[PDB]
């Protein structure tokens, strides 16, 4: 499989970093040379130019690529551009940065595959949890479905999930307890809730928002 | 409960923008007085500032507050000097967007108490899903373990869990199903595994490594 990343900034440079972790090879690419230096013995071709010249990403041989991550940041219009010229070039899977919901609409209907928004997604769960402290994290499983990190509290500890009867009478479902540096996997009926658990909930964010009502 | 953002790029705009829509106040502060006027209806306080300067953090009255974040990010510097003030005036909860490494662990030796890493942590999920496809994302439980979203492939595909077995051969866990737009919790050993389902699945980060190589 061929892998490309455009634009080595804290996003771009990531990946590029992940992949040579992961053992894969890499093309990067940047205009900035001093950027393209610093990932010269990590990518495995580090390329110095710019994407929005056509012949430069054809010339590369970027045609048919397995994946292409599109990483540039302020340079909405070299974003958009870039991603229709890996388009026309037939790149399997393209993934972009988004800077914001114009971006986003626009890359869109220029047929990114993946539009990704690490700041804005990250910054949501942590916005979650400060607003709810016994909520630790969460996840989105689907648009109706969430995995949510909850801190047990003196109301929940001291109790057997027997007698919490929690999916019966909330409709979420316990399905990990991280207890300590353990975790205790699908526990059993039985098991009973210690002071500072941070149980892994399943539900749906209807049913986990009136959970959090009742109990946190 | 008092909060406020320090610094309104995507990641520090991004949390304004949550914390107004999770319906609490926040004061959100930039030096550059067009990023303030964007958040001026969202935040319930938007102050044009700089953040180093030490009595201004205290004449706005961030002594003892909640949580403050610090998002500014090209400015190590500035950064850091920042977050030694916020300590220094008894904040309770500080979270700064680190920049490298070297930024973290300067960060950590002053006092701040959440550092995060919103590129690099979706770059890392990005990368992995693109080296292994049935492998969609995962999240971090513990040191020792993960939740991970698996494809299932033609071997799982037609099986039930029972026959699958796969808690006493690779001691993980399907802890839930993505099928279709529904997801079912913790299913039954009689379950039969459908193409397409997503395995919503927890073990140790070795025995799903094992689990991927023998079956993926
Ligand atoms: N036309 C182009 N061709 C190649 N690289 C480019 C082009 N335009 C910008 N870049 C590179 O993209 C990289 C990222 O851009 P920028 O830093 O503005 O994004 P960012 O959102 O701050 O990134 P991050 O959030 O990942 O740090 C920069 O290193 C820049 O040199
Ligand atoms: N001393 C300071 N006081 C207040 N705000 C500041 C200070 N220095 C920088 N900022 C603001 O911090 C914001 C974010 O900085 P910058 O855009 O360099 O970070 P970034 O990593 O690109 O952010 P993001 O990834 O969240 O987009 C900018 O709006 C900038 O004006
Ligand atoms: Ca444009
Ligand atoms: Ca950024
Ligand atoms: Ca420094």
């Amino acid at each position: 499989k061929e892998f490309a990343v455009i634009g080595l900034g804290r996003f771009g440079g990531s990946i590029c970093k992940a992949l040579s972790e992961e053992g894969v090879e890499v093309m990067a690419m940047d205009i900035d040379e001093d950027k393209v230096n610093e990932y010269a013995k990590i990518a495995s071709h580090a390329v110095i130019g710019d994407s929005t010249d056509e012949s430069v990403l054809k010339n590369l041989g970027l045609r048919n690529f397995d994946h292409v991550i599109v990483a540039i940041g302020e340079n909405i219009q070299a974003s958009i551009l870039t991603t229709l010229i890996l388009k026309e070039l037939g790149v399997h899977t393209i993934t972009v940065k988004a800077q914001n919901d114009y971006h986003e609409k626009v890359l869109s209907k220029i047929g990114a595959d993946h539009i990704v928004h690490p700041e804005r997604d990250m910054a949501k769960r942590i916005a979650h949890n400060i607003v709810s402290n016994n909520v630790l994290d969460y996840l989105e499983l689907s648009e109706e479905h969430s995995l949510v990190e909850i801190v047990a509290n003196s109301r929940l500890a001291g109790n057997t999930l027997l007698d919490l009867d929690i999916r019966a009478k909330y409709g979420i479902n316990i399905v990990a307890i991280k207890r300590g540096k353990e975790v205790i996997v699908s526990p059993l009926a039985t098991e009973v809730i210690h002071q500072e658990d941070i149980l892994i909930v399943i539900g749906s964010v209807t049913d986990i928002s009136r959970f959090e009502k009742r109990v946190l």
